[PDB]
């Protein structure tokens, strides 16, 4: 209902009334097209207790969108292997939009439209927007990519002071990714919401195709089997005025006792 | 559950009850997050409740197809929906003085037909194209996430006359049926949202029409879902009234390339709307 609760049932609706169909590997997979979540960033922060995430590697990954560099070895060297140049990814979408690419070691600065950044700076000065987004596709650059964004765009609209963030994710597996990407776009908001200095609304998942790879049936039957324990809620140490300026050491998370996985 | 125009109006109801007030001088009422599916499984989504205007709905679509952002195309056929943004004294107010009537800039039907184009004439060939790349996806890899068109492109989004309302789509396809899904960033539960509404749905009623599937749904999601503050008292008047059945689209042409439909090949069997207030 509520909570990781919509999540949960997800995998219920999909495992259930999910419709046959096939995989990019060619791997079947049970399928849904258009499910929604919304999930509550105030007083708390949605990291799936059903089944422990990797938590500084949402983290990292992040802050190494917010750099706009499309790197494997940056990432590797957090020890996080998740990811040569991946191409325009985005990173390099957030930042800069619509610039030349040859690889990640030219400097895509002073280029493109840097959705990030523009997102911000509309937030502090027009209070009410429904154009704010981050666009992560363009049909030039997928092409030259590792993969395409399974996150087409977000959108943040700002209500009474508190910060609320829907991202548009065409495909996504329950066990693997979304959960993943949860945590990875309501720790977005957390960021832009801190920048802004607003407050932290609502997170809303949106999902096209949402699907099920046929061995973690079982595994994700085991992990229903679970009741989900009570979110964490995420405090942010050091007031930063710049989006670049966010590294790890910044950030405590207080609240996390997940199960074992898988 | 709800799967209707019940849940537009369901909608409606809750935006207008639990609403919150975003002033522009003119204030709405604003929820977020919102998302509704509409069968396209014999019958068609066109809203009941209170008259959508349909031959509009039909030709912009063509005009978008054909990816046509001249506005004065429109109008010679007296649909003039888009005749205000084309229209002088819109353009040189915006700083648009130096282009002429009917220039609206690239919008849908050019980032759909040419994708990283460079606006200026004649644009074949130019750019990617969205609508084309989908239907020759469906037909080559009908399972695939990556069919989308997307309107945004924030380095045209200032040459468009007004940004994209509906951002971009997505197509989804199994059992032989063709769904889609639009992410509209803001909407108007009032004019616009259900206007859309039948453009989308009849698009997938075109796409499957051309890749010879069914259509399964419309699921329409959307951005910032507001009821501007004037709407009101006209319409919860809107909200006793109970929507209809809706009403059978069909193509008494088979018709297999997308550039080639024309607003004859359309008959509406069962559409019959609510008188005004
Ligand atoms: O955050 C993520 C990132 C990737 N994927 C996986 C799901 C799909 O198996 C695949 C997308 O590949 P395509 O369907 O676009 O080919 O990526 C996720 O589920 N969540
Ligand atoms: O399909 C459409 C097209 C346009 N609008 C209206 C609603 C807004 O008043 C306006 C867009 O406002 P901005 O996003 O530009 O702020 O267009 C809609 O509601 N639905």
């Amino acid at each position: 209902l509520t909570g990781e609760l919509q999540y949960l049932k997800q995998v219920d609706d999909i495992l259930r009334y999910g419709v046959r169909k096939r995989d990019r590997t060619g791997i079947g997979t049970l399928s849904l097209f258009g499910m929604q979540a919304r999930y509550n960033l105030r007083n708390e922060f949605p990291l799936l207790t059903t089944k422990r995430v990797f938590w500084r590697a949402v983290v990292e990954e992040l802050l190494w969108f917010i750099r706009g560099s499309t790197d494997s070895k940056e990432l590797a060297a957090k020890d996080i292997h998740i990811w040569g140049d991946l191409g325009p990814i985005y990173g390099f979408q957030w930042r800069h939009f619509g610039a030349e690419y040859k690889d990640c070691q030219s400097n895509y600065l002073q280029q493109g439209i840097d959705q990030l950044q523009t997102v911000i700076d509309t937030i502090k000065t027009n209070p009410e927007s429904r154009r704010m987004i981050i666009s992560s596709w363009n049909p030039k650059d997928i092409p030259l990519m590792v993969l395409p964004p399974c996150h087409t765009l977000c959108q943040f609209y700002v209500a009474n002071g508190e910060l609320s963030c829907q991202v548009y994710q065409r495909s996504g597996d329950m066990g693997l990714g979304v959960p993943f990407n949860i945590a990875g776009y309501a720790l977005l908001t957390y960021i832009v919401a801190h920048v802004t200095g607003l407050k932290t609304g609502d997170l809303i998942h949106t999902m096209g195709d949402a699907h099920i790879y046929l061995n973690h049936i079982d595994a994700l039957k085991v992990q229903l089997a679970r009741s989900p324990k009570p979110f964490p809620c995420l405090k942010i140490i050091r007031n930063v005025t710049d989006i670049n300026d966010f590294k790890w050491d910044d950030f405590q998370l207080d609240g996390y006792n997940p199960h074992p996985p898988l």
